[PDB]
């Protein structure tokens, strides 16, 4: 939990930023290059509000599984010069469950605030606002509205960017090493 | 940061409840006995909802130092059987200040949330909302209203609770032991 902080707050620092779409506002974790994560939720679309700047969107890639299952994570590629710091090596080939995981959330309205969730449980298949969706990470802890996109984290793990929530339980898509490239 | 946050949320689980007042929500250290904690501006009434639930409010005792200056803490008296866990040993008899601080807040709107908010300087005298104030801890993050309440903590220690902010500069008052009797 106490590691599992420090890791976060270090790797929210260095690569995560506070974007606003059309259908609001959202964490987003930058990944390397130009090509950062949100929620499918958050529909980019041809340009986003960055740290309070427009930046072009050049591609987004809404990810689905081999059967085109929504996965409910949506790459995006920046029209911006500044590359993100590599973090791929942070990123697991397949769902992380941990024992101590943090949530952390960077919006106007959760500015820098971490939430530790627990253990996290590969879930797998979730029905998430009347979709069926798949690879969803659980953990327990009371979900909000404008906490999606939020990134969770354990020591040396980026785990997955939460999507959604019900009640006292909240979810996260599995952020994998195969997604990007 | 990490010794902290570990601290912060053992302490939260233990001592901590979300309470509403008239004048809105806010988080509530109880200290010992069935005194409790809230910033002067949550001005308590005869009642008040602790976790959903009316208590009675026995006594509401608001701070001042010895020449009537404003300290923006309300100690109150609840009419409840069980006793909070004796937490005075974490207070300490003079202003803190230190390099690694969290800030804890426990409210429906932020529902087990942590703040890194790095190091916390005593900075004593504050206008605050046209209030001259003493005892003032001063802290850097963006605060946000409904954070009021929020337990300010580093390893071992419990330094004040959150009562005020202006743009990315947060302010506690000093919870000091010697207010405890
Ligand atoms: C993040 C997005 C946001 O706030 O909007 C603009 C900034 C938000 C966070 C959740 C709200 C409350 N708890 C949360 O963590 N995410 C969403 O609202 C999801 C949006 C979405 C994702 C994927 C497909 C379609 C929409 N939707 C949900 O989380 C959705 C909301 O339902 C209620 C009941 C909470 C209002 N949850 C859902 O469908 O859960 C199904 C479920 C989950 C677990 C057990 C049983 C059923
Ligand atoms: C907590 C209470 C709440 O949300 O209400 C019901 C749930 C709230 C938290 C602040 C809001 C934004 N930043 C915060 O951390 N606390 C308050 O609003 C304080 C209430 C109060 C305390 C003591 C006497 C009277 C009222 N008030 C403020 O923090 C006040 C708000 O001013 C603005 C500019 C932020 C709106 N701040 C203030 O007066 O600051 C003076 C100051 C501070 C530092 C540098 C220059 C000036």
């Amino acid at each position: 939990m106490g590691p599992a902080f420090e890791f976060a707050v270090a790797m929210m620092k260095r690569n995560s930023s506070t974007v606003k779409t059309e259908y609001g506002e959202f964490t987003m974790l930058g990944i390397y290059d130009r090509w950062a994560v949100l929620p499918r939720h958050a529909k980019p679309g041809p340009t986003i509000l960055m740290n309070d700047q427009e930046v072009g969107v050049l591609d987004a890639k809404e990810l689905v599984d081999k059967d085109g299952t929504n996965l409910e994570l949506t790459l995006l590629k920046l029209n911006r010069n500044e590359k993100f710091r590599d973090i791929r090596g942070f990123l697991a080939k397949e769902e992380v469950e941990v024992n101590e995981a943090v949530l952390a959330i960077n919006t106007s309205k959760f500015p820098n605030m971490y939430i530790p969730v627990g253990q996290v449980t590969e879930y797998g298949f979730l029905n998430l606002g009347g979709t069926p969706t798949k690879r969803m990470l659980m953990y327990n802890f009371p979900t909000r509205a404008g906490q999606c996109g939020g990134v969770l984290m354990s020591t040396g793990k980026v785990l997955g960017i939460h999507v959604g929530g019900n009640g006292h339980q909240g979810f996260s898509a599995a952020l994998l090493k195969h997604y990007f490239n």
